[PDB]
This record gives structure tokens, sequence and C-alpha cells, in this order.
């Protein structure tokens, strides 16, 4: 009850899931042009 | 019974999806033409 009023209940649930998946999502896509980079020094 | 009388209970489940989605999606999408400009300013 004192979750729900105005606590971790709707804090988290949201926070979780969009720190994570935008995250992970930036990190990879950030590292997609580093590995283009590798690309054009490579070949 | 109060939150579904005008409360949480229909402000944040949509908000809590619509907001991480949409914010994720375009930060992502934005960071898209950042690469890129990192394409074109490479190779």
């Amino acid at each position: 009850f004192l979750e729900q009023e105005s606590g971790v209940q709707q804090a988290r649930k949201r926070e979780l899931q969009q720190a994570q998946s935008e995250a992970q999502g930036k990190l990879a896509m950030l590292n997609s042009q580093l590995k283009r980079l590798d690309e054009a020094t490579s070949a």
C-alpha cells in the first residue's frame, strides 16, 4: 500500500525498462559507428 | 478504488509505455543521423 502511494511502484516500473532499453540500444548503436570507422580504416 | 477514480490508474499506464517507447526510439533514430554524419565525414 505504501509503495503504490507514490513510491517505487510507479517509480521503477518504467525506469527499469526505459533506462535499460535506451542505454543498451544507444551504446550498441554508438559502437556501430566505431565498427564503421574500423571498416573505413581497414577496407 | 481511489486510484481507479481518476488517478495514476489511468494516468501512468499509458504514460509509462508511450513516453518510454517514444523517447527511446526518437533518441536512437536521432543518433542515426549522427552515425550517418560520421559515415559521410569518414568514408
